[PDB]
């Protein structure tokens, strides 16, 4: 199954650069890398501000830079503007999801 | 039918901001409001730097600020990061779609 990682995930202040890396996805296939909290349960906010991506190489695997932030302006999929998103409580994650939404799992982040 | 508009649409300039508007929108859906550019026919190559939305209002309504750049890194609907995309010389204009791809039509701007 597709795994990922985020180094660091932790200690992470606002503006803090790290690398999210993919493995085990679908080759030329591009993933949506962004962070994200879930504000309702399987329900995500995420911050397309600092939104980018990723496209498995031929062995499923690609890595990228991702500039997480402590607090953000959180849209939900559907597009609506749910509010500010603080990660000091909220459990915010980076994922990973393709046009479809499937990927690996969310890699929990903390500041 | 859904109709938008963006003020101003002309002489812009990067870090400008325009106000979106839409209307005959479904009441109480969100809309994506962001600037694009089509690399090929019927394939636009979007802005999620500077992304927005709006939520129409009871009588299908609703409009919200937009910032625009010249230049910013561009990416397709299904995630790819296309590449750097010029208003120079693209057709740039600004979107307002649904979840679902409906909306009304990209409204052009340009820059000066
Ligand atoms: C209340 C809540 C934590 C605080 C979240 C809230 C969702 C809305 C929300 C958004 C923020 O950005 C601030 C924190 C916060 C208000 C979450 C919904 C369920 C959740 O509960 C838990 O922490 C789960 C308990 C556990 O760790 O097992
Ligand atoms: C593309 C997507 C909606 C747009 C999301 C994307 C995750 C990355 C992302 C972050 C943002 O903040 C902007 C929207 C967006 C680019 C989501 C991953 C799956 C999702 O689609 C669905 O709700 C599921 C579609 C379905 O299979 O019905
Ligand atoms: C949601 C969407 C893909 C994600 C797009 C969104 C337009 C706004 C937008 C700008 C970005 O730069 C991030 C992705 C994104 C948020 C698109 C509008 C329609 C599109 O999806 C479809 O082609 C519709 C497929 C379907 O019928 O489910």
């Amino acid at each position: 199954a597709p795994t990922a990682t985020v180094t660091p995930s932790s200690g992470l202040s606002d503006g803090t650069v790290v690398k999210v890396a993919g493995a085990g996805l679908q080759a030329g296939t591009a993933y949506w890398v962004y962070q994200r909290a879930a504000v309702d349960t399987g329900v995500h906010a995420s911050n397309p501000a600092d939104l980018s991506s990723v496209t498995a190489d031929a062995n499923g695997s690609a890595s990228t830079s991702l500039t997480v932030r402590r607090s953000f302006e959180g849209f939900l999929f559907d597009g609506t503007r749910w509010g500010t998103v603080d990660c000091t409580t909220a459990a915010c994650q980076v994922g990973l999801s393709d046009a479809a939404g499937n990927g690996p799992e969310g890699v929990a982040i903390s500041f």
